[PDB]
């Protein structure tokens, strides 16, 4: 059974550096990361000093 | 990083109470919410004494 | 077996009143109104004297 | 020929009250306003003392 | 308030069997498990000595 | 000219029983049946002594 | 309130004639039709001596 | 950089019609227009003396 | 078994003839073509003389 | 580099046996087909002595 | 109220700097901009010396 | 009349290279490659030694 999370990473780089960013994060917590489905992408400009891109992911991960 | 959980709150009131109820639960248990999106909404009519309002909404909030 | 009827219920108050007017008129003609969901929301702002909320739901009613 | 303007509009009071701010913003500044479609429903929680429901809305307009 | 849980369960008999594949994990972990909607369905065919049908559902819980 | 209606089947058994259960009951009450689409499938849960799969249908009938 | 019903019209000549094929039945058989939306468009080649073309639509009409 | 503008063209004779109705207006206005998408159609028959067809389009269009 | 072909069809007339024209050169190369299905209409307006119409269509056709 | 073909598949029996028929023919004419994502599912009522189950899969294999 | 407008950038390098297009020149003509959302990705092959990625962004920025 | 394959694209580096990777693989085979549309990305973890992203276009070219 594989469960889903759903996760915004973030960077200052790239798309790509975003949706690792998420994966990172869920890669230092769980288990049997496998693979990932981006499911949105954005760009944060008011709210930061520099543009920060954003990448939304549906991260699994193999239950037991 | 951002994760998003996926909550239905109840409502007897309105679809903007519904919501509420929602993210109302997310802030007892979590930390750092931040945002809210509404991906669905309905009416329970058939179970229920009085029709109750549903709204589903992906709760954001910050890890770390 | 469940079947869904797709109303449009109007209200110049809410978005949540305007689903009740649908839901109201499907209860006065339907035996078994069990749910809706919302699947459109609007404003009608031109041909009105009082702008009107619509909100379009399906509603599910058990046959039988 | 209309033209639909895509806005978002805020409410520290409801769904149907932030469309309406929306509305009123198209009507404050554009000539034969005529309906609309709401396309997202949001929640601000973080960055506001109140919470902040928003509701976004393709407003369409008569040209001419 | 309703959770959902987005699980992919699988099987290599057919699609029922694998959303029974993925409801029976919530059940084992999960008090008041309430319903799931299909989301996805698949089949893994080349990492696979037989065909394995998946299917992704979101698990609906009663919290509290 | 065809018309649809919107019918959800449920079966103890599995999703393509509770189709069949929706198109059972069209060609029951309708004349001409002639196909049906899958929109949506779930399964209750909590309701029920025994899991009930649903699968959702728009079957078509041709007028005349 | 407003009910739709869900209509595919045809036509050997045309997607516009097709869509006024099913508004053509609609009007024959409801009082107070007042809008159609296209949902879905296709071609039945096979079935056929000559290429039919079809327009599916939600055709609406006011209740009372 | 493509700007588009989001359009309802209207015609008493077709949808490719109600299509070029839209392109007009926009080429009457805009430089270097190039390209349309069609996003939605649709027909109005209740507050015309004719069904009137309508396209509506997302226009695209050269900035500089 | 069927399969799809995702074809665009291109007319300076119409949609409906956009969508012939995908239709015929499947027809042209493909046995047991069975019917269609439209996915995407657009305008080409910027690098053509006359504005032509396209239909994109999921063009079926039955194996062996 | 993997590429998918869009096929539809067909049973006497369920939804899961049509899937099966889609693959089973992609495998007799492609090399290292690796997975496959429903897309579709339906029922043929009317153009059949018994109801035949209907499922579109994108199959994906594997290019070189 | 925030508006959006849909804006497609374009770069030879990357899908991140084709947003970064789209975002300068909203920078360069709109006071206020906050953020932007990916609607779509593409590439340019045909038409173009060196193959050119574009990525279309509804880009909001803050009224008054 | 245009054609589209759809391919998915790999790197070890980025989306946009993943989406190259399936343009080049298009390019090799095929005359009159025009453009590429985006349709969906993910990223391979489990079954690699490096993060492999994936993009998948449907890939367009000319007929004849
Ligand atoms: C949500 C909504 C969408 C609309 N879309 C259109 C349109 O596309 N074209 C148009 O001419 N008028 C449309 N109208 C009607 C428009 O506002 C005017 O009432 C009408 O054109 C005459 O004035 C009343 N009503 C509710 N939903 C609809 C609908 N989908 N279509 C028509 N009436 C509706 C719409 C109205 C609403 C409330
Ligand atoms: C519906 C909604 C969605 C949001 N999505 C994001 C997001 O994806 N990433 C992010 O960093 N912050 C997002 N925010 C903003 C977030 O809540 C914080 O205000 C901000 O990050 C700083 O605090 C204000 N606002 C309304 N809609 C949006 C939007 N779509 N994006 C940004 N601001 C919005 C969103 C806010 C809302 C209300
Ligand atoms: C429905 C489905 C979709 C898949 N999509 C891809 C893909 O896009 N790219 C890819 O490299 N492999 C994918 N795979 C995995 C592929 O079949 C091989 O198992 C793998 O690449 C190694 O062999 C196991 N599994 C179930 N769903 C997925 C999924 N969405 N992604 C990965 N594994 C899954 C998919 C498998 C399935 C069952
Ligand atoms: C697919 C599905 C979705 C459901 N969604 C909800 C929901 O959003 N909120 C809720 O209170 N209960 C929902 N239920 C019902 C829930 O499982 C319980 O039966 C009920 O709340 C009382 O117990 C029975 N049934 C089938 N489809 C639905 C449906 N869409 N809504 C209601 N009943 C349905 C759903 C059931 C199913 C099978
Ligand atoms: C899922 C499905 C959808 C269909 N949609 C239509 C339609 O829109 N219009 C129509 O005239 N007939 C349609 N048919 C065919 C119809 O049932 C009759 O077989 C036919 O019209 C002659 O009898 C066989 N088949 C499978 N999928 C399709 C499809 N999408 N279109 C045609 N044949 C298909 C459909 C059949 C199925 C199984
Ligand atoms: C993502 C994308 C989609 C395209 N779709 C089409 C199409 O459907 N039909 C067509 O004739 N040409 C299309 N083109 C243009 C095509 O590649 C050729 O440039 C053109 O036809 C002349 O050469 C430049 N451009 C960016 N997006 C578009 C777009 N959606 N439509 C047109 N130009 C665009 C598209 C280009 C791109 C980049
Ligand atoms: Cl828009
Ligand atoms: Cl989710
Ligand atoms: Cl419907
Ligand atoms: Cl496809
Ligand atoms: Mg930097
Ligand atoms: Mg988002
Ligand atoms: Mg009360
Ligand atoms: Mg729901
Ligand atoms: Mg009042
Ligand atoms: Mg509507
Ligand atoms: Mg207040
Ligand atoms: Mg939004
Ligand atoms: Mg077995
Ligand atoms: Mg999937
Ligand atoms: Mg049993
Ligand atoms: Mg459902
Ligand atoms: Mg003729
Ligand atoms: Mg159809
Ligand atoms: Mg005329
Ligand atoms: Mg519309
Ligand atoms: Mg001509
Ligand atoms: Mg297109
Ligand atoms: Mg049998
Ligand atoms: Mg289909
Ligand atoms: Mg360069
Ligand atoms: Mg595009
Ligand atoms: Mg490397
Ligand atoms: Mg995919
Ligand atoms: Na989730
Ligand atoms: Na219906
Ligand atoms: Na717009
Ligand atoms: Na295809």
């Amino acid at each position: 059974v594989f469960k889903k999370v759903l996760l915004t990473g973030t960077s200052e780089e790239s798309f790509t550096a975003a949706a690792d960013d998420a994966i990172d994060r869920a890669e230092d917590t769980l288990d049997n990361v496998v693979w990932a489905e981006v499911v949105d992408q954005g760009v944060e400009i008011g709210a930061v000093e520099e543009r920060t891109y954003q990448t939304e992911v549906q991260v699994a991960f193999e239950l037991d």
